[PDB]
């Protein structure tokens, strides 16, 4: 298959590919945001695997060594949502809750992770 | 540390970093040439780990999805050797044995792997 699939096989957690994708952890680039609670929610229930996957991701991270902005994080689909909900100004984006993101219709836990943490980033 | 070190830690065979380097498997780009016999020689003696490392490398490969030529494979140091030994013509290079490579003074098993298989490549 793809890049994530291969990497997951490499670390031995291929089992979680479909799971991880079906909740919008589909891009190895943006797999690195997953948070403990995200795996809990996603049904990666084995604490062993939670710890392991998390560690692997930490290593993957070390390893890498406006509508416009939505494209930058590969979140263009949601541009529609944001405009329909009147979130054009960055000011308003700056104080977006994850619920706010969820509430305007970004359902996938992963996506909504990707976008919430990109905002936080933009704070700094 | 570096890129190989991190990847080896990721697949759990960090033990073999120094070993792998000290025999000139130092570049993740060119780790993919290692052959069964190379690990045997290098002292990666556990058949389990031999199989495992080899599989991981196979995945790493799928994952990636003249003096002049020596530079291309990051083997410039050996340019001296080749000229001192009168291996300037590609014809002669084409039929180089690994011993021939070894015999002209490319000691490190890894390096000499990198260069021998680059020739084979250039045959096709």
């Amino acid at each position: 298959c793809g890049r994530l699939a291969v990497w997951l096989s490499m670390i031995g957690l291929a089992q979680y590919y479909k799971v991880l994708v079906d909740n919008g952890y589909e891009n190895i680039d943006f797999i690195t945001d997953i948070t403990w609670e995200d795996l809990q929610e996603i049904g990666i229930t084995k604490l062993g695997h939670q710890k392991k996957l998390m560690l692997a991701v930490r290593k993957l991270a070390e390893l890498q060594k406006v509508g416009d902005w939505l494209d930058s994080i590969k979140m263009g689909q949601y541009k529609s949502n944001f405009m329909a909900a009147g979130f054009t100004t960055f000011d308003l984006i700056s104080r977006m809750s994850i619920d706010d993101i969820r509430r305007i219709g970004v359902i996938l836990i992963g996506h909504q992770r990707r976008i919430v943490s990109s905002i936080q980033t933009l704070r700094l």
